[PDB]
This record gives structure tokens, sequence and C-alpha cells, in this order.
């Protein structure tokens, strides 16, 4: 049984964004691991994994469809280079899903395949949250001032 | 609370196919635990429990609904002299419930009914999977020879 | 503390062809799982995942370097369409790998840096066996036959 | 105490055995592992640590009738190419065990050395099975085929 | 056993370097626990502890060379009398190390005392990342402040 | 994948060798334990299984680089008739290794094999340390007289 | 808070002393264990571990007092070549202590600064039993003869 080509390439170019993301929240763990963020880094690097389990998702997703994943194609990096513009690039990622797949759910169901536009509403969800998340970060890193931010993100003592 | 005489019908359709998929698969597993392929039956005589209790999920949702299950009606079994054709007997049934529940789904949402539309997008979900596995050892049948797949089937020694 | 510059160049190559191998190998490793062979799956799959620890172990060397780890670039995926093809394009990788890193070590040591020496010694190491793992493979098909090999790599029964 | 000349002799004729044994099946038993017949290696090998047992009894028993335990002296190897000549190889050396120590046990108890003719005796008894083994192994071939028995050796999967 | 007289020159300096590094490390992480820094001084003091391992490494080499391990001999401390201080001057020994170890290796291998090259690539690893540490250090002291980052060295409360 | 004709004959040589110790090395602690000293003996049998390990080490190199392992050739054992003969015919094997393996060791990298070059390095780590060993044996036995530092090789009672 | 500095001169002459026992203990037990002499090197080792308590503690009161403790200062090792100039080597620095601490100890309370006094005179009672144990094993050599003695500094067998 095949799947519908359009749903098909909207499974692909969702794919894309989690292989994209899972290098760009994987190299930033690295790097505010690198930096002494050790508490940060950790949370940063389970995000990543996270989007591995989607892509594996989506994966499996079109391969029962007769599809091919596309494991060659990657979207742009965008690394930051402070904890600022790393949750500003995170958080720009984040965006670009929910404008594919909000409208995408919804051809998904009228092309009359439920259990791809699950796993779609099941992927919106999940990046409803952590946008949320970063916004918060984001907002934190004003009430409490850069710096002070950043101390929250090292271990006593720092390592 | 009485529920939409067509989103009845339907779910009085697919609990139908259900109770002949049923017995279709215990039999089929009876035919090939008796034949020698006992760890093939295991197998589908396990598939056959799940369709029971897809069978009770419907039930409850019809008398929810005020409806009357019917446990009377079985449509026609196809059974299979080898395993083959088993497997494409088996392989037409699941065909049908995706046939069937597809524009089953859009109608039970235009109806307002979103609890009986997620039961079935999770029955949809599960046959897919399982026409999956069916084509998949179809495939394999070809890949290794009848003979050599029949020979994974059986245990060691055989009983 | 800075590293040398071909020395980071090097690395990055390296660090280009775990992130190629990683996606490679998922992928092949799906697909064997999504044919049938379920217990070749799960090793190609742990394969997969030896890739990942390397490229976080080069990425760790090249942060400490003080260089900028290239999550961005990705080689050309060899997929194949049957078990041989796999084992082929897997091979080709490898191979690629022990003839940029045989130089790349020699290179290291006569520039000063054992620590990324020893790094790319114990990946050349691995590939050796991971080569000769795949190497075997290709005997025992013949040995084997290919039916009778693929034989030996699904579960019993198939799932 | 002091030993027969004859026995002696009998004696470390026999140990060179042994030692020509250990080594040819331990080569074998590597060898099998190497191509991926990882099943039957761990049988052959565990049949060269029993030739490693048998040569420190014989040693032991030299040793106490105060000859030279001869660990100098090698046998020819009949290293094999293919599963059936290693089997064929190792039968050899096994046949000439019997061929040297039935004339020699009865020459033992001739010149009363009992406790040197009981020690020949077990090694006798041991070959035999051993012997019976490897006959099996070979009409195996016979009737599974080749390839087929080859399959056999194998683990799922092949690793 | 004898071995070649630059090579025990260049263990003997690494010694000397090893015992001034374990002093110089040992009373800063004292003069930090005396001033409230209880969190950084438990890391400073294992970081002695781990001077003293190499030490002991370097000593076992010499006497298996049959050379003379010197104890009497030690380095210059640098004593620092601020957080910054203490990590630059420990920064400054780990350096001294690097510069001399890294051509000394080369020698040590064109000697051929392979065991002496691998055991001061060991220490040469173990340097670099604590110089990565010290830099890290050093860089979260700029980005926080130096008040903040000292508080993310005492204890709650701080004892 | 096939290896270098140098790198080859060089662990083949070196193959030679441990086969040869652990014959020589057994029979020993054979001996040893057949006079009496049954301590002492108990750990000449493990230098003589250290061997074995080694040996296996070896022929498994060989095997990934497509040599033939000898399994056929054992150098000249030289059998102690005294303790301090036997730990000084250990010693001359050993020096042997040592003799070989340094420029051997070299030349491996010079070829670009770092894994032989590695294996054959912790060998050589290995003997220097056996050798530190045999020769402190043999300055106790000058320090505490012949007679006293064999009463320290037998148990009490001696058995 | 701030201590006399006549005090605070005695704490530091008895921590230069601590630092030197501390090392020429340390090297003694290493060439003990070197010589074979594996019992005798434990309890000399542990011994060099006992000054470098008594080191942290001298350093504590320094600090405490406001003192420099002095860690760049190593009094002239003695380095013994037999164990019985290890023994008197290590004699000549504990009676040097006694020589320093005893007079310091008067002074000490004569200032006013018992806490200071009390240390040193729980090192004096530790020193006192370090050299009954020293002076005995001198005694020991002579009653018992050299060898023999040495014979009991021996592991059955030698390690
Ligand atoms: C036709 C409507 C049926 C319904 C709604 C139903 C429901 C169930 C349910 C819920 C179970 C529990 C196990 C599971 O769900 O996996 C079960 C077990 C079982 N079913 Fe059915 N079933 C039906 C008919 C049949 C038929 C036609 C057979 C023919 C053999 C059958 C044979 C069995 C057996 C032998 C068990 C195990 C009993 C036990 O474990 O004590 N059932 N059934
Ligand atoms: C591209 C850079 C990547 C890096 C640095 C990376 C790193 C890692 C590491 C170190 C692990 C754990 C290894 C282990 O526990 O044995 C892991 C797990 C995993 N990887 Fe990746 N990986 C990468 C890309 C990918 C890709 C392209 C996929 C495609 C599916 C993927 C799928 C997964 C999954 C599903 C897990 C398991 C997650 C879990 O168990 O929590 N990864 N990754
Ligand atoms: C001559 C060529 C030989 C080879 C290639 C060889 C190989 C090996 C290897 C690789 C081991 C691994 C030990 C471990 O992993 O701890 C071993 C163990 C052992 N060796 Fe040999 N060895 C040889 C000769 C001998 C001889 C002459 C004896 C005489 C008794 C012997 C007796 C043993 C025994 C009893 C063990 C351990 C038994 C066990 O693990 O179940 N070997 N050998
Ligand atoms: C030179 C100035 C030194 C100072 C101030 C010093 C200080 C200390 C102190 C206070 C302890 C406490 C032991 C205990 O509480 O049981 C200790 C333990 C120890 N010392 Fe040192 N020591 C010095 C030199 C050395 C040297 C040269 C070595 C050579 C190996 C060494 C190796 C060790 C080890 C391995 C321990 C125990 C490890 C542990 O507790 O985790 N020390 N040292
Ligand atoms: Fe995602
Ligand atoms: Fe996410
Ligand atoms: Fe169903
Ligand atoms: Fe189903
Ligand atoms: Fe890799
Ligand atoms: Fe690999
Ligand atoms: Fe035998
Ligand atoms: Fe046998
Ligand atoms: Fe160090
Ligand atoms: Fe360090
Ligand atoms: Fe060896
Ligand atoms: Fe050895
Ligand atoms: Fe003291
Ligand atoms: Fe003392
Ligand atoms: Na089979």
């Amino acid at each position: 049984m095949q799947g519908d080509p359009d749903v098909l390439r909207l499974l692909n170019e969702q794919l894309t964004s989690e292989l994209t993301a899972i290098n760009q929240y994987f190299l930033h763990s690295k790097m505010q691991d690198n930096w002494g963020f050790t508490e940060l880094a950790a949370h940063t690097r389970a995000e990543s994994f996270d989007e591995m389990r989607h892509a594996e998702e989506i994966t499996d997703r079109i391969l029962l469809l007769d599809g091919l994943p596309n494991y060659q194609r990657i979207g742009s990096l965008r690394i930051g280079q402070t904890l600022r513009e790393q949750f500003e690039a995170d958080l720009a990622i984040e965006y670009d899903v929910l404008n594919r797949l909000k409208p995408g759910i919804v051809m998904c169901r009228e092309k009359q395949d439920t259990t791809s536009a699950v796993l779609l509403e099941k992927i919106v969800a999940d990046e409803e949250e952590h946008i949320d998340y970063l916004e918060t970060q984001l907002e934190l890193m004003d009430k409490l001032g850069e710096e002070l931010y950043s101390a929250q993100c090292v271990s006593r003592p720092p390592t």
C-alpha cells in the first residue's frame, strides 16, 4: 500500500527539520557544556535526543507508506555564539515546524490519512511546549539579568 | 444519550468486521499450529485476541451511544489452505477495514462525534501495522523461498 | 589553547564521515527491519550508535582545540536496496575512513598532537573490525547462498 | 622412582600428539570463528582446551616417573581450508592416537605400569567419542548439504 | 635492564613538575577552603591527588629503567592570592608540561622507548583537559563577574 | 582487507615467540611444582596463560590482516635445571621479544598500521614488566642466599 | 586572628620536616617494593601517608594562625641503598623532629598557644613510636641476621 505523494513529501520535509534540529541542538549542548554551563547542557542534550525519536517515528511512518526517508538532505544550521543566540536559533526552528505542520495536519486529514495526521499533531504539541520553555528562558534572562541567569546554569562548583 | 444513526451503523459494520477477523485469524492459527507451524501459530493467535479487544471497545462505544451491538452477523470467512493463502486472506480483510474507516472517520467528525472517530483512528493505525507485517511476510516468502520461509515457522525440533 | 589548523581540518573531515555513517547505518537498519531482517537490523542499529559516540568524541576534541565542529556538511549517502548492496555500501565508507586516517595519524604525530592521534588510532582499530565483519558477511552470503543467508537474519517466527 | 624407558617413550609420543592437537584445533577454532561459523568455533575451541588437559595429565605422569616431558617436538599440522577439510584433518590426528595407544596400553600393562595404562585408557575413550562426533558431522554434511549444514554453525544473526 | 639517559632525564624533569604541581595545587586547595570557597577546594584537592598518581607512575617507570627518581628537586611555586591568580598560576605549570612533553614523546619513540612514550602521552591528554577546565573557569569569571563566580564556589550555607 | 608483508612477518615471528614462551613457562611451572616450589609454580603457570592470551591476540590480528598464523613452528626451548637457570632462561626469551619488537613497532608505524603497532606496544610494556620481575627474583637470590630464597617458594608445610 | 612569629616559624620548620619525610619515606617504599620487599614496602608507604596527614594538620594550624605554610622548601633527603641504610636514614629525620619539638612545645606554652603545643605534642608521641619501630627493626637485623630479616620482608612466593 502506497501513501499519498503530498503527505509523503510533507513527512520528508518534517524529517529534514528533525535531522537539522538534532544536529543544531546537539552542537549547542556541547558548546554549552564546553562553556561550563553543564546543567543547562544536559537539558539541551535531551532535547536533541527527543528530536531523534521524532525523526525515527517519521521514518517509520514513511517506510510504512512505502516512501523513501530522506537522510541526505539537511536544512541550514543556525549555531548561536551566546546562550541567548542559541535559545533564539532553536526557537526559529521550532516556529518553522508549526508553520509547516499546522496546515499540513489539515491536509493529511483531507487526504484521509489520520495516522500521519495524528503523528504530526503529536509533534506540534511537543514543539509548542519546547517553544514555551525557550521563550521562558529568554524572559528569565531579562528578569534575572544575563549574568545571574547564566549562574543558574553552572553546577557548584563549576565544571 | 443517543448516538447518530449513521455513526451507529458504521460502528456495527466495523464490529461485524472484527468478529469476522476473530474467527478467521483464530481458525488460521489452529490450522497453522495443526500443520506444524507452531511459532507462526502463536503470532496469529495473538492477532486474533487483539481483534477481540477491538470488538469489545466497539461494543462499549455502541452501548454507550445507546445502540444495539450486532453479535449475530458474521462476514464471509476466507480460510487459507496454505500459509501464503492465509496471509493473503487476512490481508484482504484489513484492506476492507481501511476502505470503510477512512471515510468513516471523516463522517464521524462531521457529525461531531470525536470519541467514536478517535476509536476508529486507533483501529486504522493498528490495521496499517498489521497490513505491513502481512505484506512483509509475503515478500519474505519470495526472498527466502516457500520452504525456507516455512522452516522459520516451526520449532526445534518441530512439535 | 589552540589546535593545529591542519589537525583541525583532519578532525572535521572525519567528523563529516561519522555523520554520514550515522545516517547511512541508521537508514539501512530501518530498511533491514522493515524487510523482516529484524535480527540483523538490531546489529546495524548498534553500529549506527557507535558512529554517534565517535562523532561526539571527535566533537569534544575539536572543541578542546578551540575549533569549530562542522555539523552542517554531509557526505553522499550510499543506500542499498538489498542486503548485499547495503554491506558493500557500508564497506565503501569504512574503507574511505582508513584511507583518510592512515596518513592523518602520522601527520598528527609529526605535528605533536598525540591526543588527537590516539583518538584517530582508536577509530581505525574499530573500523578495521567493522570492515572484517562486513567482509565476512559478504563471504557468508556466497558460502551459504543468498536465501539461506537471509534466513539467518529473521526471527522465529519472522516479525 | 624411575619409569620404564619404553613406557616413557610411549608417553612422550602421546604428548607430542596432544601438543599437535592443541595447536591444530585451536587454529581451526580461530579460522571457524573468523569465517562466521561462531557456534561451531566455540565447540572446537573447547576441544582444544580438553587437549590441553590431556597434555597436562601426561606431563604429570612423565614427571612422576622421572622422565623428561618433551615440549620441543611437534607433529605436522594439517590446516583445513574448508569446514569439511578441518573435520577430516582433526579426524586424522585422532586415528593416529588410537593406532598408537591401543598396542601401547597392552604394553604398559605388560610392563606392570597400570597407572600409565589407565591414563592412556581414558584418552582412548575420550578420543573415540571425539572421532564419533567428527564422523557424525561429516555425515550430517552429506545429509543436510554443505550450505545448509554451514548455516547450523552461524548465530542469528551471524556475528 | 637500563634506560636511555635522555629518556631518563626527560622522565625526571616531568617528575619535578608533578611534585611541584602536587604542592602548588594542594596549598591552593587549602587556601580556597580556608577562604570559604569549600566547593572549589574539593576539586582542586582532587587535582592534587591526581598529580600524586602521575608522580607515582613516573617513579615506577624510572625505577624499572634502573634510573634514580629525583624527589629532591622542586620547581618554583606560584602561589596565588586570588582565585583568578590561583587559576593562572596552575595554568602556567600545565603549559610548561605540554611544552616539555610534546617534543619529549617524539624523542622517546625515536629512542624506541614506547612504554615511556605512552605514559607521557597519557599525561598530555590529562593535562589538556585540566588546562581546558582552567580556561573555562577563567572565562566563566569574565561572563559571570568575579563576585557572582565566587558565590558558585561556597556551599549553602558557607561553611 | 590485506596486510603489509613485513608487518605480517613481524607478527608471525612474535607469535612464534609467544608459543615458545607458553611451552617453556608452562613446563617450568610443572617442574617447580614437582620440586615442591608450589607457591612459585602458581605464578609461573599464570605467566604461561598470559602468553596464551598474547598469542590469541596476535593470531586475531593476523587473521584480520588476512595472513596465516603460524602454529607449526616453535622456538628453541631453554629448560632450566635449577630455579636460577629457569629464571635466566625465561629472561633470555623476554629480552629477545624486546629486541625484535622495538624496531618492529617503528616499522609498523612507518607502514601506517597503528593497530598492529599498538598491539606490539602493549606486549612490550608487559614484557618489560616480566623482565623486571625476573631480574628482581635473581637479585633476591643473591641477597637472601639461594637456600633462603627457595624457602620462600614452598608452602608451610611443603606440598 | 594573628599568630606569634616564633610559633609560626616553629610550625613551618616542622612542616618542612614533614614534607621532607613524606618524600624520603615514599621513595624508600618504592625502592623496597622494587627490591621485592613488598611486605615491608606497604608499611613504609603507610608511614608516608601518615606524614601527609601531619603536614595537613600543621598546614591548617598555620592558616588559622594567618601564616604562610611553606610548601616551597624541602629538607635534604637521605636515600638509603640497603634496608639497613633506609632504616637508619629514617631514624635520623625522626630524631631531628624530637630535637626541635621538645623545646618547641615548651616555648609554645610560654607564649600561651596551647592548641599549637598540643598539635606538636601529638606529633612527638607519634614520632617516639616510629623511632621505637625503626630501632627495633635494626635490632632485629642484628639478632636474626640480615639475610633472614630480609626474608621476613618478602611475600611467599616473592613478588
Ligand atoms: C465473538 C466475540 C468475542 C469477543 C468480544 C471476545 C472477547 C475476548 C476477550 C476480551 C478475551 C481476553 C483476551 C484478549 O482480549 O486478548 C478473550 C479470550 C479468549 N477468546 Fe474470545 N471473544 C469472542 C469470541 C471468541 C471466539 C469465536 C473464539 C474461538 C476460539 C474465542 C476464543 C478465546 C479463548 C480460548 C480465550 C482465552 C480464555 C481465557 O484466557 O481464559 N473467543 N475473548
Ligand atoms: C547527527 C549527529 C548525532 C549525534 C552527535 C548523535 C549522538 C547520539 C548518541 C551519543 C547517542 C547515544 C549512544 C548510545 O547510548 O549508545 C544517540 C542515540 C540515539 N540516536 Fe543519535 N546522534 C546523531 C544523529 C542521529 C540521527 C541522524 C538519528 C536518526 C534516527 C539518530 C537517532 C538516535 C536515536 C533514536 C537514539 C536513542 C535516543 C535515546 O535512547 O534516548 N541520531 N545519539
Ligand atoms: C600451544 C598453543 C596454545 C594456545 C594458542 C593457547 C591459547 C589459550 C588462550 C587464548 C587462553 C585464554 C585464557 C584466558 O582467557 O584467561 C588459554 C587458556 C588456557 N590454557 Fe591454553 N593455549 C596453548 C597452550 C596450552 C597448553 C600447552 C596448556 C597445558 C595445560 C594449556 C592450558 C590452558 C588452560 C587449562 C586454560 C584455561 C581453561 C579455560 O579457560 O577453561 N594451554 N589458552
Ligand atoms: C608533597 C606534599 C603532599 C601533601 C601536602 C600531601 C597531603 C596528603 C594528605 C593530607 C592526605 C590524607 C590521607 C588520608 O587522609 O588518609 C594524602 C593522601 C594521599 N597521598 Fe598525599 N601528600 C603529599 C605528597 C604525596 C606524594 C608525593 C604522593 C605520591 C603518590 C602522594 C599520594 C597520596 C595518595 C594516593 C593519597 C590517598 C588518595 C585518596 O585519599 O584518595 N602524596 N595526601
Ligand atoms: Fe521535533
Ligand atoms: Fe522539540
Ligand atoms: Fe481490528
Ligand atoms: Fe488488526
Ligand atoms: Fe566511526
Ligand atoms: Fe564504523
Ligand atoms: Fe587428546
Ligand atoms: Fe580429542
Ligand atoms: Fe600531572
Ligand atoms: Fe594536572
Ligand atoms: Fe608475550
Ligand atoms: Fe611475558
Ligand atoms: Fe611526622
Ligand atoms: Fe613518623
Ligand atoms: Na534454517
